[PDB]
Formats: structure tokens, C-alpha cells, sequence
């Protein structure tokens, strides 16, 4: 019972396009979007259809432009609804090189900064053991976002990352 709606122009104004399920596509229906309204649950939204392209994780709330969503253009054209756990234990292993390989750090808890956590400026797989995370570029949660709310990520592109590049981290609550 959660619904996501983009509008074309800031302050939820124009043309409007609402899912209350994924959309794989809907450029065909918005020839840009300036705002969202997100009802009812935590939403990612795609630059690119079927779920490719930038991505942006939206709690509930108004958005009167896009930069409320740190968004890097005014185009999106797909989203899905994101499921998340009834507030359990949160827990992710990292690791310094593909395929689960290289040296591993397991942890239960934000990182806005990896690099002087665990002494890396890269991840190139993952394995999220419990709950949904955040992959963020920069640190304190900046830059480009990638979800992770599937259990394993044998390269960057799993997360949908053209680089291993990411600096902080942290939990869907």
C-alpha cells in the first residue's frame, strides 16, 4: 500500500505519473521530473528503465526538487518499491577485492567515512548478511547512492557501480 509519484516541475507542479507497484518504464509518460511525493513506504528511483542508470533511495516524504533526493539530473524513469525488515540486527561483510575475495570486514553499524574505519577507499564485493544498506560515493552519506537490499554483490555492477569507489555506508531504517 505504498505509492511514489513524480511530478514534471518543482513544488509538485505539471505533468504527474504515480506507481503504487514497480515501473520498469515510465519515459514515455514524463518527459522529466522535478519532484516526488512518497507515500507510505521507501521508494528507489532510476535514472534509466528497467532499473539501470542513477539511483536514488527516497523515504517517505515531499520533495520539491531534485537535489532533496541528491539527484544528479532532472530525468528518472523507473522504481521500486523498497522492503524493508521489521527494525532487526543490520549486518554487512565487505571485502577488498571481487568475489568475496582479498581481506574482509564485517560490521553492524553506519560508516561515514571507510577509509579511516577500514582502511580502504574501495569495495569490490559485498554479502549483506541482514537488513538493507546504502552504498554511498563520497563520504557522510554524499554523492551517488547505490541500494543494496539482496544478500550478495560479486563486482561493483551488482550495485548497479561502474567503480568500486565508495566511501561511507549505512543502514535502511
Amino acid at each position: 500500500g505504498t505509492k511514489i509519484t513524480f511530478y514534471e516541475d518543482k513544488d509538485f507542479e505539471g505533468r504527474r505519473y504515480d506507481c503504487d507497484c514497480d515501473c520498469a518504464d515510465f519515459h514515455t509518460y514524463l518527459s522529466r521530473c522535478n519532484s516526488i511525493k512518497v507515500e507510505g513506504g521507501t521508494w528507489a528511483v532510476y535514472e534509466r528503465p528497467d532499473f539501470a542508470g542513477y539511483m536514488y533511495i527516497l523515504p517517505e516524504g515531499e520533495y520539491p526538487e531534485y537535489e532533496r533526493w541528491m539527484g544528479l539530473n532532472d530525468r528518472l524513469s523507473s522504481c521500486r518499491a523498497v522492503h524493508l525488515p521489521s527494525g532487526g540486527e543490520y549486518k554487512i561483510q565487505i571485502f577488498e577485492k571481487g568475489d568475496f575475495s582479498g581481506e574482509m570486514y564485517e560490521t553492524t553499524e553506519d560508516c561515514p567515512s571507510i577509509m579511516e574505519e577500514f582502511h580502504m577507499r574501495e569495495i569490490h564485493s559485498c554479502k549483506v548478511l541482514e537488513g538493507v544498506w546504502i552504498f554511498y560515493e563520497l563520504p557522510d552519506y554524499r554523492g551517488r547512492q547505490y541500494l543494496l537490499d539482496k544478500k550478495e554483490y560479486r563486482k561493483p555492477i551488482d550495485w548497479g557501480a561502474a567503480s568500486p569507489a565508495v566511501q561511507s555506508f549505512r543502514r535502511i531504517v
